[PDB]
């Protein structure tokens, strides 16, 4: 039940009030750049008119493959009247494949999360913000 | 057919306490998709006026059977005045049989949850939202 | 006398503290080495899945339970797909949790609730002994 | 710096607004009764016009000394307009010397906790509520 | 004398960042009491118009030195309109050197904590509230 | 150009998402294999206790830190007695936590704050390398 693994496939539905609902599956902007052998420390951050946040990530590249050995020193300043940061959390995957600083936010009309993530694979450091 | 009984609680609340055997789960909406051997990465998502959310699923398939090796990058953004998302957890079963993004919601008149789920069985990938 | 109905079995003690409040502290020996009586009289050998649920004007909730009965003794191997909708103004759900005992003798979906005049928990419970499956909501 | 271990000893202080403060130390109503050899199950409870709560305690008396091996099935119904139960928790000491069901409550003029406790020492079961 | 510096933060906030070496702790109020060899149980408490709380401390003294073997039965009841006790934790140091009952408080105009503490050193039992 | 001042060292990327918001994602290599410079120039050998603190009109907080410096290298063996008073209407403290690094290289007392126009954390930090003790509050 799959033609090509290039486009999104969705199941649609119309709710009792005539509102569309989409259940979908899809195969799959970021910052990436080279690393060096041994251990290194990095400040991973994001800055905008609304969200500003960062943390430190210690990485260790043994052989030609590295991982995040520690994620610490979480900082943040969010400017926006009425915004409520219900929760914030910095965590590292057991493998150390990545670290994420996640904020669960809320205002008068919405609830959502924002995420600053750092990923290490081989000798490559990738960051993202969603 | 199910086996049930009508109970009237002390506070007057009249309800139906029941049990029924099921073959397949009954969500609001579901979808089934075939998988190819090897590792593949997919975005699982739901979009509606009020609820919007997703996560990524890393699926691996050795010969005939496959499972979810990783459920990550949980994202959501809900729009509705006065809505509160008390809790949001993305989790994966130990056997990788499935992953579920569950939201505990609340507002001036109700308390409920919504669930975006992805389960893998053999060559099949099943998505659902309830 | 205010007929507890379990008061005849338990040893109780009326006490009062600091606040000058009057309440009864009590202890009662209970039996667990007993089978179920009211439950769904049958659940075939092997493995099977079940939908446990309570539906009413205010409280609505359910969960799935895979049950495994090898030879004669049956247990719950899993309690999943917790779902709920507690629709009523004034009512607030502060916490919800689905759990299964170590033995798999029972699974409970507990909700911590509150309204303008009270605070309390409610439980949707499924219990299994031998080839019997029973439920309760209190 | 201690005469007799029978009475309370306090350090007093007068706050900026002429309010007394007492820091004190003191050497030290409950329900108690005999147990039997082997394992047993007990319902520990309290009932009043305001607070009603209970839990089950499994006890195991090996030799002539016993302990609580499990505390479970926490139930409660508190009647009082305006009362808010911020938190509730049932826990057992590692040694199993006792179990406690603690409620952190709050209303418009106060914050306090209430506690139903079960204690086992030798072949004796003691309960209390504070 | 202490070593400090006056800092004016970006938002205009003017403060004093300092460090000072101390011999003894400086709480709002303290008390010292002698202990006898053997095990003894004590109630540690504080009473004032607004704050009232206590816990029990099991102290053991082998020949000259002693420590807290157990800090239990935490109790509190605070009176003040609009006051919120966000958190309350009773904990004991691994070495039994001390136990502390800490309350995180809040109201329309302030955020703070209060601490009822008991520390044991040798033959001495020191109580304090800050 | 809006002088970041660290922008010259880090590699940054301006991006935009779903919301149509404009922000800069960035990564910067930093050094930790460096000693302290501004800190309290002395902390004698052996063991000593210190009161770390910040006092101001709105934020006030402090904690104690036992420091152990054997031979030449010094570390924090304990961070205790966390105390605070954040007195200001509109300001809400959502969480507070005192922590010490594994190494004892530093101790941090972090507060999650909020007001009608912003959400942010503030930290009272004590760091120790060799025989140097420094502090900061940002
Ligand atoms: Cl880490
Ligand atoms: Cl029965
Ligand atoms: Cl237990
Ligand atoms: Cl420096």
């Amino acid at each position: 039940f799959d033609l090509n693994g290039n486009i999104a496939q969705e199941k649609e539905i119309v709710l009792e009030d005539g509102t569309e609902g989409t259940l979908g599956v899809m195969p799959i902007l970021k910052g990436t750049y080279s690393l060096a052998n041994g251990t290194s420390t990095w400040k991973i951050y994001w800055y905008s008119g609304v969200y500003n946040c960062s943390f430190n990530a210690k990485i260790n590249v043994s052989k030609g493959k590295g991982k995040i050995t520690s994620a610490y020193n979480p900082w943040y300043q969010f400017y926006s009247p009425g915004l409520d940061v219900k929760k914030s959390k910095l965590s590292k995957t057991s493998s150390g494949s990545s670290a994420s600083y996640v904020f669960d936010c809320k205002n008068k009309i919405s609830n959502w999360n924002v995420t600053l993530k750092a990923s290490v694979s081989g000798k490559k450091l990738t960051t993202s913000f969603k």
